[PDB]
């Protein structure tokens, strides 16, 4: 797919970042090349419409890199975007959920009125690694009695088995690296 | 202006967050209402085209809330978006710039290869308060020899004199509160 190639060729892979042996997949060049960004958003939107039809009510974008994609994806689908943030950032009543990040723990948070019970959401982030971040997002959304139809990302690091961590919630990525 | 009203009516104010006496202007409902989000992006894009014609090379979006607007604004203008991040997040050689956040210090960071000398940039963030964050972004861009044509936000807190802090760099906000 030439569209997918426009995204793939704009992923920059940095070895030994942040630690030796780990390859960092930098999406910055996708953002910097408007054709690449448009392609990525288009491919995600097409997948989501083909898979869910009119079922999606909202996109949820994950703080922080997921914010780069959530609003554009929502816009392309004619939907709003709700936010899931690192804890401490959002005003008003919230729920929060811990997850494991590198060597310690972190928490995500959502405003209690972000969604109503029964609303259907797709979560977007830039990259799925261990699945911890996305899993915390799904937990929060479930606690608002929202239905998570799918999680999606531009990049998936398949050797880390994030897909399995999210099951039974469906997952889709544009690009896969071991 | 009904377009501007679509944005204004989706700002939610929270007293005493995160500290007593201040009012947090929550842009979440702008993101959640696709018409509101489209209006905000459109108003910013129209202003920028009206003020700079075709001279803008890139949008720079600021981590984290600014990420919600940078790519969409860039896309509307047919431009790429470059990233300025909280320090520690970007791979490759970087520059960083400290600024005063609440009671302590934070740092923004940019990849050394993010822009070439002479390239023309408009910085976008959700909110201008003291101007510390935006000012740090301008410092980083200037240290890459980029030309900052303008900084823009959805919300400006005028009593904090952020505009003055940025001068002589032009600034534009959609909405103003004390
Ligand atoms: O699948 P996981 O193992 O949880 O890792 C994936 C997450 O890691 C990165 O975010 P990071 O926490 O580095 O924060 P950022 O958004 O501030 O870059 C990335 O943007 C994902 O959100
Ligand atoms: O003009 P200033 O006084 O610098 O304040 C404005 C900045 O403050 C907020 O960011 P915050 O640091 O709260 O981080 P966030 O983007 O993670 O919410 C806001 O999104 C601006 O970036
Ligand atoms: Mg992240
Ligand atoms: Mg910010």
């Amino acid at each position: 797919d030439s569209e997918l190639q426009l995204v793939e060729q704009r992923i920059r892979s940095f070895p030994d970042f942040p630690t030796p042996g780990v390859v960092f997949r930098d999406i910055s060049p996708v953002l910097k090349d408007p054709a690449s960004f448009r392609a990525a958003i288009g491919l995600l939107a097409r997948h989501l419409k083909a898979t869910h039809g009119g079922r999606i009510d909202y996109i949820a974008g994950l703080d922080s890199r997921g914010f780069l994609f959530g609003p554009s994806l929502a816009q392309e689908l004619g939907l709003g975007c709700v936010l899931i943030r690192k804890r401490g950032k959002l005003p008003g009543p919230t729920l929060w959920a811990s997850y494991s990040l590198e060597y310690g723990k972190a928490e995500l948070e959502i405003q209690k009125d972000a969604l109503e019970p029964g609303q259907r959401v797709v979560v977007v982030d830039d990259l799925l690694a261990t699945g911890g971040t996305m899993n915390a997002a799904c937990e929060l959304l479930g606690r608002l009695q929202a239905e998570v139809l799918e999680c999606v990302s531009l990049v998936e690091l398949t050797s880390l088995k994030g897909r399995e961590k999210l099951a039974p919630v469906p997952f889709f990525s544009l690009l896969q690296y071991e």
